């Protein structure tokens, strides 16, 4: 794939390794390192056209950002387990 995309498929990977020791702040520190990756790879598909399912990703991003800031936290905690999990399936397609 991209160079992108593999460091965005090494972070998941790293994410779910966290999630699974139960290391909330390395899951912290992991997703905002996720951030800056995934807002560079949709913007690059963006300029060639678009991907439905990289779409879908960024829609669920942008609705977590938003519920994040204004405290929502049962939506911030449903809608990343959700998007999380679609990116880990985007990625698998490899
Ligand atoms: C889950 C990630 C993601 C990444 C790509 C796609 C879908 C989800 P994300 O939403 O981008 O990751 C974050 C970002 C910021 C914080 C903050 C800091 S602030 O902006 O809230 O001050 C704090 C925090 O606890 O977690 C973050 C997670
Ligand atoms: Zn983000």
């Amino acid at each position: 794939g991209s160079p992108l995309a593999q460091q965005i498929k090494n972070t998941l990977t790293f994410i779910g390794q966290a999630n699974a020791a139960g290391r909330m702040d390395e899951v912290r520190t992991l997703q905002q390192n996720l951030h800056p990756l995934w807002a560079e790879y949709f913007q690059q598909t963006e300029g060639s056209g678009g991907s439905p399912l990289a779409q879908q990703i960024q829609y669920g991003h942008v609705l977590i950002h938003q519920a994040r800031a204004a405290g929502r936290m049962d939506e911030v905690r449903r809608l990343s387990e959700n998007t999380l999990q679609l990116m880990k399936e985007y990625f698998q397609q490899s």
